[PDB]
Order: structure tokens, then C-alpha cells, then sequence
């Protein structure tokens, strides 16, 4: 996250870190046994780390649970990043508490102008590299479809939306991928892509989660 703020320990209780020896992507806990992340975050050998603040210190609220199965969306396209979403099942159910909690799935899509909370352990510089140890947060609005398509001609599908600031300075970034965009208490987006980070006229592009709720529910029901 570029141009955000330190969230506070365990204030984003659905935020997960995907670990393969090191943090490499975010995710969102959606029930005791399932995490939603970005398909471009796929790899084998994932350990899900719940209850994190400092990803480099054991602080006492963590739960570390191996993935038993990963499911990339059937129509994910890694060239266009259309359908950039994946489900991870945990080998065991998380113990849910005030600091490890699921985030509600949307029943309706969000609209341009709605404020949202975006979070992660990604890069904090736009012309630089600096990775934080504690979780960073950004409040950002959803942008109109037309301004999104105008910023990124020929690239925005119906499964994407833009959020952030066209002036630049405030965005998600490398290492935030897969993590949450939560608006009025609902998981509306997944950190997906963008040209650089926090560049003028290049807002963040996010997977439109409301399009996938039927897929998520039926997948969970059969797995
Ligand atoms: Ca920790």
C-alpha cells in the first residue's frame, strides 16, 4: 500500500497472509475453512497465516494453517487477468475470534463513489521499494466504469473495477495482490493489477467479487 496508514494490529481480522517461506500475497477469510485470493497468486505449498500484524514477529494471535486445496477460477486468463480469483481451502478450520474473523460476501455489487478499505503488506513506495512488516491500510473510493476504461483502454472487463485516486499518490501495490477491498462491511474486491503503483491516471484495478458469489458458494458447498 502506497500513501496509506498503519491499520493497527488485528483491526482487519479477515486479512490473511499467503506464505511460501515468505509473504507473497494477501487473501480474505470468508469462513472458518476458506480463503479468497487472486488467481495470479496461485502456487503450491501455501501456508495461510491468519491473525497477523507483524509478519516477521510472532505476536500471539496468529494461526498458521496449510492449504489442503487450491481452486483457480475456471475461466482465469493470466494474460488479461480476467477472472482473477481463486479459492483456498484450509486443512483445518480456523478458530474464529475477535482478531480472526470472516468477511461477508456481497449480496449486491458496489457502486462508484462508495468508500472502501484496502489492506496489505505490499510495497509502500511508488518510485522505490520498501516492504512493511505491519499491515497497511488505505481508504479509497470506487471509480466509475467510464473513468476506469478511460484510464486503461481496451483492458477493463465486466469482472474488474477501478478504485483509488486519479491524482496518484495512494494505491495498492506489488505484494498486496489477492488481498481485500471491503466496502460497508462486504468483500467487494480483490487486489489484482495496475500500471505501476500510485501513478497519475493509473488507478488500482480490482476483481469484482459480486460477480463470483454464486461460484464461491457452490464451490464451497461441494468441496
Ligand atoms: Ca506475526
Amino acid at each position: 500500500i502506497v500513501g496509506g496508514y498503519t491499520c493497527g494490529a488485528n483491526t482487519v481480522p479477515y486479512q490473511v497472509s499467503l506464505n511460501s517461506g515468505y509473504h507473497f500475497c494477501g487473501g480474505s477469510l470468508i469462513n472458518s475453512q476458506w480463503v479468497v485470493s487472486a488467481a495470479h497468486c496461485y502456487k503450491s505449498g501455501i501456508q495461510v497465516r491468519l491473525g497477523e500484524d507483524n509478519i516477521n514477529v510472532v505476536e500471539g494471535n496468529e494461526q498458521f494453517i496449510s492449504a489442503s486445496k487450491s481452486i483457480v477460477h475456471p475461466s482465469y486468463n493470466s494474460n488479461t487477468l480476467n477472472n482473477d480469483i481463486m479459492l483456498i481451502k484450509l486443512k483445518s478450520a480456523a478458530s474464529l475470534n475477535s482478531r480472526v474473523a470472516s468477511i461477508s460476501l456481497p449480496t449486491s455489487c458496489a457502486s462508484a463513489g462508495t468508500q472502501c478499505l484496502i489492506s496489505g503488506w505490499g510495497n509502500t513506495k511508488s518510485s522505490g521499494t520498501s516492504y512493511p512488516d505491519v499491515l497497511k491500510c488505505l481508504k479509497a473510493p470506487i471509480l466509475s466504469d467510464s473513468s476506469c476504461k478511460s484510464a486503461y483502454p481496451g483492458q477493463i472487463t465486466s469482472n474488474m473495477f477501478c478504485a483509488g485516486y486519479l491524482e496518484g499518490g495512494k494505491d495498492s501495490c506489488q505484494g498486496d495482490s489477492g488481498g481485500p477491498v471491503v466496502c460497508s462491511g462486504k468483500l467487494q474486491g480483490i487486489v489484482s493489477w495496475g500500471s505501476g503503483c500510485a501513478q497519475k491516471n493509473k488507478p488500482g484495478v480490482y476483481t469484482k467479487v459480486c460477480n463470483y458469489v454464486s461460484w464461491i458458494k457452490q464451490t464451497i458447498a461441494s468441496n
